[PDB]
């Protein structure tokens, strides 16, 4: 079929798949993995081996893989824009979607197809126009998201009858153009909110997808650009037991298409305990500032951070429960912050947070592992190129983290996962359950 | 505090049901449960006990049972209206949220309440007023609940830093307001998809729910009043682990308010694998009524089902995994249609196929427990009073849903459940582990 066509890749990989997973089960499905317990039930499935998502894999290590690649070797292998060091979230895709790295033929196709699939129908733009300035964006875009759903063409076929060995194509294709959709209506949202309801403009079909949307947004700084790339690329994944890509995947098995299953998705994602550790890192930096100074002490600076270990408070960004060392999404944004922008003074702090935090965690004994994650870092940076409006900042993340769920979302379908339906239990029922246990 | 108010009656029972749960974790945190297989994680945890919902369970012998009791005794003993003999859905809520059958005095007080408090903000009437008629009903419906969030108090007052403890208060308030609002949604989606867009009306505050979102739909039939109380009751929950209810639960835990975690939940139940099966079986019906004629004989229907599984198709609507005998809530339907439009051409060829169909379930031997379900019964009597858009037919389990969802929701948040987060793995993960294993 094509060398660059990403659907005729998928086609021929997606039986050799199923072979592997048929066997696989044949012989092990049978076999245990773990024990539930009653604590697991109350504990919201804590430590539950629950489900299969195969993109993304956390290890203990060295952080995030995607496809077996850490983020080092992501970072290294995958396309650059032209003038560019920072990868592009089109070539990250594609190795969600194939295990496999692109050239930069396959990516600049991808770039393409995504201008090219890029329109909004005029009732949404509608609706958009018409939402009041207190409709919180994240509700703005899960909505809009939902009224998509008119253009599916899974939605559509489905109805029409089609055949289970054949859902996974048009599910490709409803993902590829709500992605190549998601950076409208985000920068309409950003626009109407923050930019007197201005124009968000044309896409360019020869730019690549972050740059039409940085456009979009308003912005000219090519550093912003390049910032979006990199930051769309690593907030892409993170397994599927999170809030937001679990919400997907559950949606999804009902066979809800992928607009369906991604506004389902970001009404998780805008929950505080999932969306909002950005920020609410970048106010206690904000308050810390002006407690403490613009050129404070190291001295001086590690009292204030004992002060509020000793207080019962934390410091927001660090501490994990399983990574034994610094996120390298952290990193990431670190050697950027180092090339681009070193002298900014809340940079500066978040520098020398890290230099002095983690031994104090230590002393204090308490945090198991004492490194910062990706959220310690990002929001300076968003700042820093004016980027300033923190309602905002979790919209960014879902339309990275659409990346990654869609990618999923193919690869549940094309393998005929069933629908999702633990069985619950009332505390009466547990109950009557360990006594004839 | 009050005898009728449901918030003080409330008040008083979390402490205590707190109290039983540490106590009982405390013994038999560490119980063993179950054994998590390879097959059940491929399998979207099919058998897997992996949440605790404590408004209702189903068993095996007798059916779904509400807070401990039978659809029977629920009918019996639940506040009917004046002159009516249907149970009304505001004295199930009651017994979902307090385990408690109410009095005439505590479900005449709900109604009161949840005239009170519906009203919807100019920006969602100008939204609803504004969708196209090709976006479908259940769309509209979540895309509309996400823009009420804007009215949420729960979300305000965690913004402002509440108490873990005190959750539960303005959850309360949040599930009260949307349910109040969700029949002025409704019926402004089906008048402007089905009657060109005409008024609503007006709320009546002395009138009950079902009352209230009848007139609003346009219906005058005082029997249709009837049906849509038995409806909207006997809809009302079903455990946890169906793909609507999980959803709210997942995206509750995130600390989304009422209206994300509901809006969220549409989107599950508009799935065709969870959303559609009253309009498949009235679909069925429909196509066997005119291949077989409006008199048909015992002997031709019983042919016709025969050549049916003689060629690998199924009777929509029949067969169960787990209950033993037919859903109480498809008796529930029989009698209210025996009594109010016994001489229906097709509700004949409903209980015909009831008197039929199970014995050549069993001649085939296959199917285990060979009786019909709610989903054979509600359509042909939403057809007789002229509801005959079934598109819209899930709109209306939704409203019902609502209920049992968010009773749950408020003891979610009571209890102080935590984050909803399994673990996933990928194919090659699950591997190397049966490997090591
Ligand atoms: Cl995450
Ligand atoms: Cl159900």
């Amino acid at each position: 079929a094509s060398s660059t066509n990403l659907k005729d890749i998928l086609a021929d990989l997606i039986p050799k798949e199923q072979a592997r997973i048929k066997t696989f089960r044949q012989q092990h499905g049978n076999t245990v993995v773990g024990q539930i317990t009653v604590d697991m039930m109350y504990g919201g499935m804590r430590g539950m081996k629950g489900l299969v998502y195969e993109t993304s894999v956390l290890d203990p290590d060295e952080g995030i893989r995607f496809r077996g690649y850490s983020i080092p070797e992501c970072q290294k292998m995958l396309p650059k824009a032209k003038g560019g060091e920072e990868p592009l979230p089109e070539g990250l895709f594609w190795l969600l979607v194939t295990g496999q790295i692109p050239t930069e033929e396959q990516v600049s196709w991808l770039s393409k197809e995504w201008a090219k699939r890029a329109a909004l129908p005029s009732h949404v733009v509608t609706m958009l126009d018409n939402f009041p300035t207190n409709l919180h964006p994240m509700s703005q875009l899960s909505a809009a998201i939902t009224a998509l759903n008119s253009e599916s063409n899974f939605a559509r076929a489905y109805a029409e009858g089609i055949h289970r060995t054949k859902y996974w194509e048009l599910i490709y294709e409803d993902c590829m153009d709500l992605i190549a959709k998601l950076p409208c209506v985000a920068a309409k949202i950003y626009r109407n909110l923050y930019r007197e309801g201005s124009s968000i403009g044309a896409i360019d079909s020869k730019l690549d997808w972050s740059h039409n949307f940085t456009n979009m947004l308003g912005y000219t700084d090519a550093q912003f650009t390049e910032l979006m790339r990199l930051y769309l690329t690593i907030h892409s994944d993170h397994e599927g037991g999170n809030v937001s890509a679990h919400t997907s995947h559950l949606v999804g098995s009902a066979l809800s298409d992928p607009y369906l299953s991604f506004a389902a998705a970001m009404n998780g994602l805008a929950g505080p305990l999932h969306g909002l550790a950005n920020q609410e890192v970048l106010v206690w930096l904000t308050q810390l500032q002006k407690e403490v100074g613009k050129d404070v002490s190291d001295e001086k600076l590690r009292d204030y951070i004992w002060n509020t270990l000793n207080s019962g408070r934390v410091v927001p960004g660090y501490g994990h429960a399983v990574l034994r060392k610094t996120d390298p999404r952290y990193t990431c944004q670190r050697e950027f912050a180092l090339k681009h922008l070193p002298h900014d003074p809340m940079f500066k702090l978040v520098a020398q947070l890290y230099k002095i935090v983690p031994n104090v965690l230590l002393e204090q004994g308490k945090a198991k592992n004492p490194w910062p994650n990706v959220d310690a870092h990002s929001g300076v940076l968003l700042q820093y190129y004016g980027m300033t409006e923190m309602n905002y900042y979790t919209v960014l993340f879902g339309v990275s983290r659409a990346l990654g769920v869609l990618a999923q979302l193919i690869w549940s379908r094309a393998l005929g996962f069933p629908l999702e339906r633990p069985k619950s239990m009332s505390t009466d029922g547990l109950i009557k359950l360990v006594d004839s246990k």
